[PDB]
């Protein structure tokens, strides 16, 4: 039906892409032990991170790029993502 540029997100427990790391190619609902994430890495489409489970609560999207810290992403100092939603952003049609 709809296909194009692949998408994926790379989360890192510690800032500067350090410490623990977790990548998600498909839409996630629960994070590994709700492991906090200070830095992330978007690649191919945007990604929404909800502090609540089942994509509930507040949502914070992320453009394509490299986020060394949270500030740059916008998220407040002390946010914990529980669910993820891969955004195909662009679509051929």
């Amino acid at each position: 039906g709809s296909s194009g540029s692949s998408g994926q997100i790379h989360l890192f427990s510690e800032p500067q892409f350090q410490g623990h790391s977790q990548s998600f190619e498909e839409t996630t609902s629960q994070i590994d032990d709700s492991f906090s994430t200070k830095s992330c890495r978007v690649s191919g489409g945007s990604w929404v991170v909800y502090d609540g489970e089942n994509f509930t609560g507040n949502q914070y999207v992320l453009e394509e790029g490299h986020y060394p810290c949270l500030s740059a992403m916008g998220c407040p100092p002390g946010a914990t993502f529980k669910s993820l939603r891969f955004i195909s952003g662009p679509s051929s049609g």
